[PDB]
């Protein structure tokens, strides 16, 4: 996992990504074809997203897109067999914001469709570390056709509390406050960090500034606090 | 519909309701028993809630509760056969925020469990009209065991724009700004108005002040703009 065939070359204030460079990035679409949330493939049969995306078996997982306005990409619209919302999820506090999507039919991995790595529960993602977030959410609080990316730093929970207070829980990790912002439509999408040459999912786009303020920290589901559940869920289904 | 057997006697700044007086009010609970959203029974097999509640077939519809901390109420924990999210729903803008829940097994109507009425698409709910909202959301931005209620006035879209601007769409109806506020956990719940002696669902608790400010208007899904879909959905399933 985590090594794109098409190497990425480095959301409000983001940049257009190189087509197919974030192979695990999928798009959650309603019956209507409307993109409402991002997702990350972890294997050919499972997608990780935000519990708040409120995905159902009537939504579809779309893989391999770059330009959502395009009809010329070899994309995969996959049916969802079932929705696994983490029982620890608290919608009131947006805590433990993660849901697993089991596909009815397996994605066909290619150059443009592949898996992101998942970390170990004990892994350390240090404050100051520069990671990348991707997605098709608003670029202006203004919806892009083409997939955007942005490099941004991890913050420590303590420093994040400075902005958000008691809203930040252990199962949360803050990123941003750097001149870029994840925004409406980015939710469920990946926050990845590169190490020993591969990308690991450290966060799931969860919530942030009501106006996608670029000077405010973005909040993501801390994958290290949720990976045991991911593993438990895959093991059992 | 809309005529409680146990007559209601007239959420932040609300009041405890008379037990069983809002018979259509249900509670959406996760596997864990955690109440995350409200709902309204429209008949013995269907529940109307907010699309944003992100309900799945793994959540349960609970009917007949007053005190969620109690073990002595004759309540009904109903399985959900399927989730019908309105395809018009836009999560980015929280527009057309409605989902229908079809129960696996029919609720047993009683004195404490019954249906709310649905209006006609053409119905007029005038600004200034006093309605009631119910639910178990926070009473302080602080979660209540016992069901709360609050009377509050309808606002016109135009006046509401004054506070929320372009966020207010045609499928939205504002209520509050009156000294009471719907709050986290109230979502999916009812906004009912009494006329010709019965209660009609005019709104579905949708969104509002990030701090449940009592001087800010609450936003609810305007049932008149969604009732045709409700009827279409029931007709077909």
């Amino acid at each position: 996992c985590g090594v794109p065939a098409i190497q990425p070359v480095l959301i409000v204030n983001g940049e257009e990504a190189v087509p197919g460079s974030w192979p695990w990035q999928v798009s959650l679409q309603d019956k209507t074809g409307f993109h409402f949330c991002g997702g990350s493939l972890i294997n050919e049969n499972w997608v990780v997203t935000a519990a708040h995306c409120g995905v159902t078996t009537s939504d579809v997982v779309v893989a391999g897109e770059f330009d959502q306005g395009s009809s010329s990409e070899k994309i995969q619209k996959l049916k969802i067999a079932k929705v696994f919302k983490n029982s620890k999820y608290n919608s009131l506090t947006i805590n433990n914001d993660i849901t697993l999507l089991k596909l009815s039919t397996a994605a066909s991995f290619s150059q443009t469709v592949s898996a992101v790595c998942l970390p170990s529960a004990s892994d350390d993602f240090a404050a100051g570390t520069t990671c990348v977030t991707t997605g098709w959410g608003l670029t202006r609080y203004n919806t892009p056709d083409r997939l955007q990316q942005a490099s941004l730093p991890l913050l420590s929970n303590t420093n994040c509390k400075k902005y958000w207070g008691t809203k930040i829980k252990d199962a949360m990790i803050c990123a941003g406050a750097s001149g870029v912002s994840s925004c409406m439509g980015d939710s469920g999408g990946p926050l990845v960090c590169k190490k020993n040459g591969a990308w690991t999912l450290v966060g799931i786009v969860s919530w942030g500034s009501s106006t996608c303020s670029t000077s405010t920290p973005g909040v993501y589901a801390r994958v290290t606090a949720l990976v045991n559940w991911v593993q438990q869920t895959l093991a059992a289904n």
